[PDB]
């Protein structure tokens, strides 16, 4: 996509070397902002092919509060076996704090069903969020939510969002969280009876690793094409029961994809 | 100031009416980002005037993990004082997070010193956050915590921070808040021998309160100055050890102040 590349090109002529976490090594910046209008069409990059069932997948996974990559397994999905324990457990990562939040007082929130009923009666609301940053768990966590903070925004029945990533993968995982939080608008919007709007993505260590120079100078020599249009060809009776057949999309005539490796 | 100036402008332009909860009607946006460059000098307002002392004060008051008014008092800060129950009690907002976030199991983190702890020992982390966005406590606050989340990040000795402020009154509290991280950042920096860099601003629902229309396009009609320079006469043992005489602000030429309600 136009800003994706461009948000490339930035760490490469910007990016500060920072020696990280799996000593590999990369290229960081701090700060920025990408908006991305729904209207114009789904936020999957075109210039490498994106499997949408992977996005679709994980998605469903969270709204569901799971924290146990079996699900994600009866599905092909694997980017989360490294970090689960011997079980296929991750702690109480993202899902377990979407969907219950644990108070001190020995409580759950369910963040997703108050945003619906505040989105629902309250669309003026500026308290309308939800986070997965909970500090009294990470240490809990197979690891830190990377995507940890998003709010909605309602104006003229049209439904926004805005995501604060603090840790990017740019080239891995980027174009997934995108895709993902792109799709979980269109979700609400339809719940709740809105017309889809702007899906703002803030991040703090924006960053590129350096065993992947290659693959990225590759991506930034492709033309980007018209953004594909994303078709949910039924409404559940509520979020938490779309499934994967439910959505559908075309348009979507993407590059062939680009391997990669991941650092551990 | 330039960039303060430019959102108010902005706003302006790509504003749209929104009824808010204290039913005083907003124009409103929704996502936007600045950065200042704290080496070309102290980001307060010069196109109309600002108290340090209130600033400060509320500071060193959040750094103390004090959540009663009383203290401000003690020193004619009195914008809490609205909010306040019988007692001056705010409940676990701001200060409470910061020096003691509850977890489930009986324990309490203090945020504060385990960022500087990390600014010390990993500076390279991409998880070095502080947040005052609680799930749990947040029906226990007088406010939902405007400024709720912020980050840090290290390059070439120098301290970044950016905050995400999901709720901003751009003409009253935006000029405060501004001051009051910057203030933050030089006190962070000095602990831990580092320079400052770039504080950079991300907002949610950033909005001009309709009785704000006038003053806005009059402080808008201004010739912003030099901004001022701040001076720390004073390394304390602790960061929190600093005391308000410590600093000093230079050069600090404003325009005249300018009134306008706030909205309850
Ligand atoms: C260093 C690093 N660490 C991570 C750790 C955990 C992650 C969890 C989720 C995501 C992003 N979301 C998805 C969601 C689904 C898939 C993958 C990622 C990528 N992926 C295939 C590639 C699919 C494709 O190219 O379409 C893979 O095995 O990489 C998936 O099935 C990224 C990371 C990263 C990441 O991007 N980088
Ligand atoms: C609608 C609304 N509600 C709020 C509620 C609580 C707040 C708490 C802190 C701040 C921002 N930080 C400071 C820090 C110090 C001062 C004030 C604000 C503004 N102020 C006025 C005096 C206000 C008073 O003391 O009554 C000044 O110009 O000195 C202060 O002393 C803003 C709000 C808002 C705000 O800006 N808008
Ligand atoms: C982390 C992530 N996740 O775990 O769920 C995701 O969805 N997208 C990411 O971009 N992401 C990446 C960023 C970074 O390179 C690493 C983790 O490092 P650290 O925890 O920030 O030190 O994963
Ligand atoms: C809230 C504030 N605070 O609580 O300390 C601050 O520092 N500055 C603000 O700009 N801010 C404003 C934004 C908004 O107009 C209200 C909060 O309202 P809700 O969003 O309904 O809670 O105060």
């Amino acid at each position: 996509m136009k800003q994706y590349l461009e948000l490339m090109q930035k760490v490469l002529d910007e990016g500060t070397q920072k020696n990280d976490r799996t000593g590999t090594g990369t290229l960081s910046i701090f700060g920025h902002q990408m908006r991305f209008n729904l209207q114009d069409g789904f936020p999957l990059v075109t210039t490498q092919r994106c499997h949408l069932r992977s996005i679709i997948h994980e998605l469903l996974w969270f709204l569901q509060g799971d924290t146990n990559i079996a699900y994600l397994h009866e599905n092909n999905v694997t980017i989360w076996d490294e970090w689960a324990d011997e079980n296929g457990d991750l702690g109480p990562v993202y899902g377990k704090q979407w969907r219950a939040w644990p108070t001190p007082d020995g409580r759950h929130i369910d963040q997703i069903t108050t945003v619906l009923n505040q989105l629902k009666n309250d669309p003026d609301s500026r308290r309308i969020i939800v986070s997965a940053w909970n500090v009294g768990e990470l240490d809990k966590m197979a690891l830190a939510p990377c995507h940890a903070f998003f709010q909605f925004y309602v104006a003229d029945g049209k439904l926004s969002c805005q995501l604060y990533q603090r840790s990017c993968d740019v080239f891995l995982g980027l174009p997934f969280n995108i895709a993902s939080y792109a799709l979980l608008v269109h979700m609400m919007a339809q719940q709740c009876d809105l017309e889809v709007g702007d899906f703002v993505w803030t991040g703090g260590d924006t960053h590129l690793y350096s065993n992947h120079m290659d693959q990225t100078h590759l991506q930034l020599s492709r033309e980007p094409r018209p953004l594909p249009k994303l078709i949910i060809k039924r409404k559940p009776e509520s979020i938490f029961d779309y499934r994967f057949e439910d959505f559908e999309i075309e348009g979507y005539d993407p590059h062939p994809g680009i391997k990669a490796p991941v650092a551990i």
